């Protein structure tokens, strides 16, 4: 099996993501909804947003059923980036406390842990996206919430093929949160300075995974089951780069990023500079 | 063809009804939107869904809820409430720019508005009808009859108006023959409004003698006459499940607490202001 040390760093990670995971998003509340009612800039501007273009659906306590189609291209490709702004804003909430209750997350520099959690928010949340992806109608099922995909064009968004690719893979509750630890102690990540402890506690994170799938799964079929995931890591990297500079365009032109996005991104000392993500750390 | 008389009364009514009816509800905002066993079927009789378009070309759908421990049958009733409010307003107004309307007294202008701000928003409501689809269009927002429905008497009523095949012309007449009932409770000078009554009629009468020669409008005016009858008698059908919802919910904006009663100036004081502002 695994060491009695790998299971209990699982039960760790597992632990961080029961009690920081609102899987069915009870507590997201109080967003806001689309209302009723220089060139080039804009130009990439539009092919950022065309690209992720989703109907939004809530259902109520009572039964009934709002629905929102998206406009077609103008500011009108601008009506769900608030919305957009608090999902985002609530998921990289809990994605801190996720890192929080890890204890080898919390022995480390808060210098280290905000550079960290700077590079990595986005990835954990599209992992945690994933566990309420439905490939079969292209809809993330967010509770009362639902994102579905208007519309083989689609498989060409890389964030897209992403979560086609993650789904079909069917990782159990322990791998995912497998990757995100390995997705939060990422040693390249933009300002981190103690590299080498942050390498080995990736190492570690990365061995128990390979371990847990070797142990866990029938042997031949999932051969190459963890150099999957490795792959795929590597993939939602490059997808978090080339998201993090289409949210600067849009930023750019059209305001709409929380603070807390504001200090993840970069928009206007690292503990200096990023006083929302440092206080959200000591509490 | 029509005496002078007859084209400058269906050229005054036409007149207020294009200045008086918000076809595409432009101006109908700052609404509510959704968030005993008698009053239950009620209800369920008149199920439809809400369209809300955009001007960025968005739109919002609500699907209704289904009737399960009551209190959730009362999502549309609010939206209903100021969507009656914002018709029957510019009913006020179309009445207003009527010169035989005007010269009446204003307890009479009262009692008839008072009797026919439903009629008349019916067959408002009946030209905004899509019976193919089974929608009331009414510009950005659309009300779609969620899914032998027939049984309801409003709903067979616009139906079979609308195959009618009615002109402009037609319907402001109804509209007008509708507001002129002499029998409506509170009016004092029913030989006036009698008289005005059947001077609508008579050009209603005459302008299908003058302009539909055709096989399938026979009889159209007496047709006409008779959806007038029906629909006389869904008004006092609607009012008396709209007092019993009301029992066990209020719901009725103030003004339509007026129309609907739950001296007449004094009781009447929104209807009073209105009728005494400028058009």
């Amino acid at each position: 099996g695994l060491t009695e040390e790998q299971r209990m760093m699982i039960r760790e990670l597992m632990d961080a993501q029961m009690k920081t995971f609102d899987t069915t998003f009870s507590h997201f509340k109080n967003f806001r909804l689309p209302g009723v009612l220089e060139a080039a800039k804009w130009s990439q501007v539009r092919k950022d947003l065309c690209s992720l273009k989703v109907s939004l659906q809530l259902r109520g306590e009572d039964g009934s059923v709002w629905n929102y189609k998206p406009p077609a291209d103008g500011k009108e490709i601008f009506s769900l980036l608030p919305h957009m702004a608090d999902m985002s804003t609530y998921m990289f909430k809990g994605i801190i406390s996720f890192a929080k209750v890890i204890s080898y997350f919390r022995d480390l520099p808060i210098e280290d842990q905000i550079s960290l959690l700077k590079g990595a928010a986005f990835e954990l949340c599209q992992l945690r996206f994933n566990t309420v992806f439905n490939a079969e109608t292209g809809t993330w099922e967010c509770g009362r919430l639902s994102y579905c995909l208007e519309d083989q064009q689609l498989l060409l968004e890389p964030m897209l093929k992403f979560h086609y690719m993650l789904k079909k893979l069917q990782l159990h509750e322990e791998e995912y949160v497998l990757m995100q630890a390995i997705s939060l102690f990422s040693p390249d990540r933009p300002g981190v300075l103690q590299h080498r402890v942050v390498d080995q506690l990736q190492e570690q994170f990365a061995i128990t995974l390979k371990s847990y799938i070797e142990c866990n799964r029938p042997q031949p079929a999932h051969r190459f089951l963890f150099l999957k995931i490795m792959a795929m890591l590597t993939e939602l990297r490059s997808i978090n780069a080339q998201h993090t500079q289409r949210l600067l365009r849009i930023q750019d032109i059209h305001p709409f990023a929380t603070p807390l996005m504001q200090e993840v991104f970069g928009i206007t000392s690292l503990t200096e500079r990023h006083k929302i993500l440092h206080r959200l750390l000591q509490e």
